[PDB]
């Protein structure tokens, strides 16, 4: 099918033109009212953020110039009745020159001359927000009619005047009475009257821009009050700050049990706070990252970027960086290599701090890896890379049979004094320490002097099998290593093994003999054991049966064989519900029974007819 | 105290002067070529977008005038020697006047001048994608310089070229060899020459503009090739496009087991197909593949879950003209239309699930037995009651007072039951077996109200959560044991306080029960399934004992032998009684990982038999 007309016939003759590109202002202005904003609060966020602005520069204006410091405030005011908002400033103001040049071309923006114009762009470049030249116009969003006084900080402007309708027209007259800086006037549309009621305006305020660097008020009441603390130096900042700073963005009334400072410029710049509660996990918490991304004291609200990775959703705390790229609507770009890098930075930050945490305090840890431990094992088993798991893992904590009962160990310090020349490290799995001591498994190893991992949560042999290695080594359960491993009568052993075949040959692939045992008369062996468990108990006795092969051993010292002998020599009934008891307990041993009602009315028969003569 | 400092002193005096607004063009082509698009692949899209809107136009143009129609197409190849990317199209083309207002003009369209001189605004409004101005712009993300060879196909046109680097000037020639329609060349950036490999360009077209209206060749080889039936007429379309459009959108090689064509346009325009797949959920299965379109282009959001979470094993599209964009070409955040288009879906599908339930019961219980967790999920996460009575209405359980293996709803049992009773019973247990020789079932027995079994898990999570139907009350038997209202008691409530002495810490309380007929003891709780979900949650996990009270009867044969035990061997009698309430809590079903009863057990047998 290949026809191309693709060539390059093409020549030029005629003379050359020259053009320059025009733009069309009304559908610019319909495009940034209509089709940019998913939300229609955002105007009080960018007028605050150009009034933070205004009286930036004319803070730096006066410092620049050594001269006297007056009040710096936003003041904002609503009129129910009348249905419109106002939003005063003390700033630097604009005479009429700036106000055609600013507020009557789109994407034009004095601030950034203002910073390319300063020859440092340390100490103010860090603190002014605008940078595209089209925020103002988000409040024709909301309003049929605009209307602007102000008048210039130079000493001998007067005041004017500014209105329009968002129609691409405004006229500009002169005022007088104005009071020095800039005040903006809203009136509100019939469908948007909502923006005229306190609370309403109060929610936006406090979402939006709560840690302004400039005294704000709202129908007269100072909402400040709280200084952003992740700005400032750890030296300088008391604890009773952090405290309060935590249950202000925690929502809680309890106090933090840990507290990073974290403040890096070197790759990216990074000021960021972090903390761990100091109640335990809930159901809400398990459900579905608690951190709020900021950006020269505005929220950016990314709410779905996950800038922190999943299994670390139970810390809280602000990140402020000033290198992210944001997009004209003022959210994040979203999956940037610069998020990607910022998310593994701080990743590894916070893996380093928690396992510093445990050389300064191993009790506070403990109870810490007691609380939180679930969080760490769900990481483990979602990441892809060998190193991430590899650093997750040294969080993890156990406990060995090398030690006394009831203290932990990390599996770094179990490989520094085990064996000299093998490659393994074992563990097993049991509810207590008492059943993984009296295990059959660890009575059938114990011949060899090794020391074995006790694991006793939930979701840990799961854990151990997606990990799969630590430090270039094998992790080996005991189960499996037991088969990877390489008095009564010979006679009546032999015959009793026929008879088990016969009885139980439709669940039962094979029976063995092991010495090995003496506390348990039986034991059930599959070639694979961790991963069998995980699969049953995800999805009656036959069904199950021939998906493990249950390989069954019996132990001829036991008094309970012995006696079987002749419980059959005398009544084969009663041995008949006897040896099904023997491999019941035997599969519940071995931990392959999911729900055990069934073995109850058997159970109940063999316990009466068992004893009827007594 | 209150630092207020507002007044109304400003007053205007002097005469107005008028204005307009302006704007800055570098400024705004920086904007555009650098903080609007998240990826660098999207101006592939717009192009082939622009290409279709002239195809479009130019056989609007020709079916109006009733000419005869030529053959039109676009072309897209890839020079990797050069670096460079190339377009082409046999649509109406530009003329020099044209060229100028809408190529170099921000925010101006033609596309929509010719739709408003449309006298119908119906018929091809339907069919043009670009609504902005700005989608050109794109090419200068990822290109140093762009050429432009036009050519009107109107009878007397001639060929231009317009030439420009991005840096806000452009210059326009007159050129010698130009074809019907237009063709863009780009030079590729140093960092974006990426973009000049065919691999790269094809998996671009297919995820972006797979299902153009019109042909289109890649380096000489067709690449949609393939229709889009969720606009055809459902009668249109048969079953063979059915499978390979559902193989193709599903990645499976599997066939459809449902098959739902939805097209409606009261409320909202809406054009969608959805799939069940014929393979049981993985584990993986527990943006769920419903992409949304607008124009036959990909819209690509995949976060704002457009369906409910728990209608996520289901496969399709869905279509919307009206759906309203970003500048970007994003979805718009929480729009009513969204949530008016989700409970619309939502609605639709919980119809057509009843509707396929009452059509065929055999097909409908092995679906329900393959995907039965989700209805499940989907009510535990639910909030508005008619939701969950809504989902409640899939759920298929089977009775007492039915032949074993038959199933039923809560409807029919709802229309069952006697006027006067107003609550719904129900009983969980892993067998029918276990269910109707459970100890509580047994108390029930006397009387003759059905009552529900429930075998899979998360069942009695379920119905917790449900909480009423249909007005009535949801209520557990074990719940029931407790609100409702051979072995001579001398000789036997002085053995319940010898219960009582031997098992101080572990029972509350121990009675006599006389409603039991095939077990020795039974063990009730006060709420037992929050109890029980409650348990299996700590168990499970450390989140953020008990009050058990046993209950024997002095009929069993084995109770009556602990009588004589006391008074003959006390060390055999104390475990026994010890294996007694165990095995009680067992088939109470409260007991954790029961491997810590297996030694007493053994000493059990070991102890018991040693007289044989
Ligand atoms: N209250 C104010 N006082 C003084 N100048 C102001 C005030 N509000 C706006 N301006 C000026 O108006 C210009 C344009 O405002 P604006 O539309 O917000 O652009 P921007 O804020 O710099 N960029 P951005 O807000 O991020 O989209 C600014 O550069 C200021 O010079
Ligand atoms: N291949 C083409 N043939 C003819 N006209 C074209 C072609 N490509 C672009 N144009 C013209 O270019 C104008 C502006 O281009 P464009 O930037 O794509 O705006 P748009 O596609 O109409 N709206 P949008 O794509 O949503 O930004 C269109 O109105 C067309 O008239
Ligand atoms: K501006
Ligand atoms: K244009
Ligand atoms: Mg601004
Ligand atoms: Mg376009």
């Amino acid at each position: 099918p290949l026809h191309s007309i693709i060539s390059s016939t093409e020549s030029v003759q005629g003379s050359t033109s020259k053009h320059e590109f025009q733009a069309e202002t009304k559908k610019l202005l319909d495009i940034v009212a209509r089709s940019l904003y998913s939300e229609k609060e955002v105007f009080i966020r960018e007028l605050i953020s150009n009034a933070s602005d205004a009286l930036e520069k004319l803070r730096h204006k006066l410092v620049s110039d050594g001269q006297a410091l007056p009040e710096m405030e936003i003041h904002l005011q609503t009129n129910a009745e009348k249905g419109t908002i106002t939003i005063q400033d003390t700033g630097i103001g604009m005479t009429q020159e700036e106000l055609v040049s600013n507020l009557g071309t789109i994407a034009r923006s004095g601030s950034k001359a203002f910073l390319d114009a300063l020859q440092n762009q340390a100490e103010a470049s860090s603190k002014i927000i605008g940078q595209f030249g089209v925020g103002f116009y988000s409040a024709f969003m909301v309003a049929d009619r605009v209307e602007v006084y102000s008048r210039s900080a130079a000493p001998g402007s007067l005041g004017y005047q500014w209105l329009s309708d968002g129609s691409g027209v405004f006229e500009i007259a002169e005022a007088s009475g104005v009071r020095t800086g800039t005040k903006i006037i809203i009136h509100l549309k019939s469908d948007c009257k909502e923006f005229s009621s306190e609370a309403r305006v109060r929610d936006v305020v406090t979402k939006y821009s709560n840690f302004v660097s400039f005294p704000l008020y709202l129908n007269g009441r100072r909402m400040n009050t709280l200084q952003a603390i992740w700005m400032m130096d750890p030296k300088d900042v008391g604890e009773w700050q952090h405290e309060e700073f935590y249950r202000y963005v925690a929502q809680a009334h309890d106090k933090p049990r840990y507290t990073l400072h974290y403040k890096t410029d070197a790759p990216l710049n990074i000021r960021s706070i972090f903390y761990v509660p100091d109640m335990k996990p809930s159901m809400f918490d398990v459900s579905r990252s608690s951190v709020a991304l900021y950006s020269r004291k505005v929220l950016i609200q990314t709410k779905a970027t996950d800038i922190l990775p999943k299994w670390l959703r139970f810390i809280r705390g602000v990140v402020d960086s000033e290198d992210i790229p944001l997009n004209l609507s003022r959210e994040l770009l979203q999956e940037s290599a610069l998020i990607r890098k910022l998310r593994d930075v701080l990743q590894q930050r916070l893996i380093k701090f928690f396992i510093d945490q445990s050389k300064k305090d191993a009790e506070k840890y403990a109870k810490f890896f007691e609380d939180y431990g679930l969080f760490m094992r769900e990481g483990i088993v979602t990441a892809t890379e060998q190193e991430v798991k590899e650093d997750i893992a040294k969080l993890l904590r156990y406990e060995s049979s090398a030690l006394p009962s009831g203290q932990l160990t990390s599996l770094s310090e179990y490989a520094s004094r085990m064996r000299a020349g093998t490659r393994n490290i074992y563990y097993l799995c049991a509810p207590n320490r008492h059943l993984a001591e009296h295990s059959p498994y660890y009575e059938a190893m114990k011949k060899k002097d090794t020391e074995v991992l006790f694991c006793f949560e939930q979701f840990d042999e799961l854990t151990l099998l997606h990990l799969r290695e630590f430090d270039k080594k094998k992790l080996i359960s005991v189960e499996t290593d037991i088969v990877v491993d390489h008095c009564l009568s010979e006679k009546e052993t032999e015959e009793l093994m026929a008879w088990m075949r016969n009885v139980l040959g439709s669940r039962v692939t094979n029976v063995k003999v092991t010495l090995r045992l003496d506390t348990h008369p039986a034991m059930v062996t599959v070639l694979e054991m961790g991963a069998a468990r995980h699969f049953l108990r995800m999805q009656t006795q036959e069904e199950r049966a021939q998906l493990l092969q249950p390989t069954l051993e019996i132990n001829p010292r036991h008094a309970l064989i012995k006696k079987l002998n002749q419980l059959r020599a005398s009544e084969p009934g009663l041995a008949q519900l006897l040896v099904d008891q023997i491999y019941e307990n035997a599969m519940i041993a071995a931990g392959l029974v999911d729900d055990p009602r069934a073995m109850v009315g058997r159970l109940n028969e063999l316990l009466v007819k068992a004893l009827e003569r007594h």
